[PDB]
């Protein structure tokens, strides 16, 4: 028998208040024929995971007593990389040593182990398999553990809604230092799209601007520049020189930031709102709608891919291939290793509290 | 001392999610004068038990800490057969070895043992007692465990409301393959009432028709036939040939099915609704109320027998006698035995999930 740990809550609220660790038992002897046991290698903290715990995210796992609690409790985390440790006698899709992610949301990835079927998982090539299949690179644990939400989100927003002419057209995005922002910049570079990333000013501004330009942002501006009527004509010059148009805006901030990036689009522009990193609503001047034919819409990768498994597979395959080819790198995570001395839920609580420092990955 | 197990929940929800098993101690060396300890022999899973756990049934046991839980918890199950194992110094009505059912609802029968007062139980004859009293049969465990709700429901609906003339009048009922339905057909035969059972179509329709007819249904029709304008005159022919009238409809379905059985009654008809599938409301054409003196009412055995021990006693005694005489038969339960190797709540969760296979009885 394996003794596992899961991060659970019995009631919605802030992670600092409601999370605890539950020890539970998994039977790793005498597997059913289709069953698969996996050990976690790592799982990140994404905003969606936190919103799920807070109760403001309408897709969530059921509260159950299945982890051996008396009160119904929900697990946490939708994304993660797991190593297959044992498979049942009718399992050929997976074997010991294989890398997998969950095939569906609401799996509960903030935990040490899981028992499911082979259809609960999607296989990723492990480094040994990538090299054997003649690839110059294999995935890292961070790359595998964060492959499923943010890279697909960036890829689909940039490709699935409006067609940007390679070598000419632009997108503009706020939250430029976000993991999603960093994938968008790289995917923009790979597809030959011009882009403007908007970021908050900070003391190490120059270092950040350089990182983002290296990733693929054509220009990086601050939110102060975004707000600036004086600066607008400079952006117009860039776009005019390119021969192209700013056709797409990606908004994960809301408020004034959403106003600023919308104003920078050419007529007939599209904005996709995929997040709201301050509680501020999407705010658009009436004149953009009426006089510039602006359109504002939403994006939600979970809903988009629900009955679109071909689209999911195709997108994921492209990200894997790019990683194997050395053409894509990961939005880097701050890693915290679980080793048994500090309760698992506290690692995640610290991760939630240190969100501002950057993407957090709990490792195992 | 006795280490017992109870199936409990701290919060309402689906049985698959909220049930757990709680160990608790009964001190069998510390009985008060009027107290009795019983060992469960068997308890079924009925829809009302499930609705209770889900939180949509307005009669339910209180949540308490009495089973030694940290948080308040409620037990499950309303019906069951128990064996008296020990009685207090002032108990005369029961002795060790006796068979009993709960005297009242909300007792919590999904558990191994209970401590209660002598008046929390009603004695049934055990097989040794039936045999000693000159009876050709004694009750089976399934018969005793399911005697409290369904048989009594059928008998009272048939006899307590409208007086059917033996050898000529008719009742019509839907849910004809239900436990209640099957008891009603038998009681109809025993009292010489004609009846029409309405059932859903199924692959072995003809085989089921024949079984229901053997039980006592005069005629059996599908829901399609119940709906059918074409078929309706055939039913009128049956009733006219008998010299009697259709005076009573028993409804456990609602919706179109309820409309159809109501339309088949003669003037001055009474419908009793005792259940309802798919949340479909009871739907009765206005014309029947106005022009055919139709009445529609409810039946709930829990409420009818709440303050009427004498009617309960007389009815229960008739059912017992019929079992002893070999005049009534139960539908075959699927029995799952608790031996202490699989948690008790999981046996009941399986039974809930497997409801469609047949009535589920957990035995001990
Ligand atoms: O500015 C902040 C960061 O740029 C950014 C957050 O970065 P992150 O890496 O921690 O978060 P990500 O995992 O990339 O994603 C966060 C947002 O995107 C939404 N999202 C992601 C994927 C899929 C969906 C979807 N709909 O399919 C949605 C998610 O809900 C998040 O909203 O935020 C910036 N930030 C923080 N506070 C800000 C702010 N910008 C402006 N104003 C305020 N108050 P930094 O680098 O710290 O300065
Ligand atoms: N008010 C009361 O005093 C009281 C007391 C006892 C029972 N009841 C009611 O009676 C019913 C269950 O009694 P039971 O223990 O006899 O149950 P049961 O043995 O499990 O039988 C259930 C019946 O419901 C039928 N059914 C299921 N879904 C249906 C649907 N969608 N449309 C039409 N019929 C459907 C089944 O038909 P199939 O065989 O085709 O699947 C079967 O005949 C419940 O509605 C319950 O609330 C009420």
């Amino acid at each position: 028998m394996i003794t596992a740990q899961a991060v659970l809550y019995t009631q919605h609220g802030e992670p600092k208040d409601v999370l605890f660790t539950q020890s539970f038992e998994i039977d790793d002897d005498n597997l059913a024929p289709n069953e698969v046991i996996v050990k976690t290698l790592g799982s990140p903290v994404n905003p969606s995971d936190i919103n799920q715990i807070q109760g403001v995210y309408p897709s969530k796992p059921a509260k159950t007593t299945g982890f051996g609690t008396t009160e119904p409790a929900a697990p946490c985390g939708n994304e993660g990389l797991f190593e297959v440790i044992k498979v049942g006698s009718n399992v050929s899709s997976l074997e010991a040593g294989d890398w997998v992610i969950p095939s569906h949301v609401n799996f509960g990835t903030w935990r040490t182990h899981a028992l499911g079927n082979d259809d609960d998982f999607i296989k990723l090539p492990n480094p040994a398999q990538s090299k054997a299949n003649g690839k110059p690179n294999g995935l890292t644990i961070n790359q595998g553990a964060t492959i499923s939400v943010n890279p697909l989100t960036a890829y689909l927003m940039l490709t699935h809604y409006v067609k940007l002419t390679p070598g000419k057209d632009w997108f503009i995005q706020n939250g430029g230092t976000s993991a999603v922002g960093k994938y968008a910049s790289q995917i923009g570079k790979l597809l030959n799209f011009n882009s403007i990333s908007v970021i908050r000013d900070r003391p190490n501004l120059d270092e950040v601007v350089a990182s983002l330009k290296e990733l693929g942002a054509t220009q990086v501006i601050t939110e102060d520049q975004n707000n600036s009527r004086e600066f607008g004509p400079t952006i117009k010059e860039w776009i005019k020189q390119s021969g192209g148009e700013a056709k797409l805006a990606l908004n994960c901030v809301g408020g004034k930031s959403s106003t600023g990036i919308a104003r920078k689009l050419n007529n007939n522009g599209l904005m996709l709102t995929y997040g709201g990193m301050s509680f501020q609503p999407v705010t658009i001047p009436t004149s953009l709608y009426i006089f510039k034919n602006f359109t504002s819409a939403g994006f939600w990768v979970t809903e988009l891919l629900k009955n679109n498994k071909e689209l999911k597979t195709s997108t994921l395959n492209q990200i894997i291939a790019w990683y194997e080819e050395g053409k894509l790198t990961d939005a880097k995570s701050i890693e915290t290793l679980y080793d048994g001395t500090k309760p698992l839920h506290e690692l995640y609580q610290d991760g939630v509290a240190n969100s501002k420092d950057g993407k957090q990955l709990i490792t195992y």
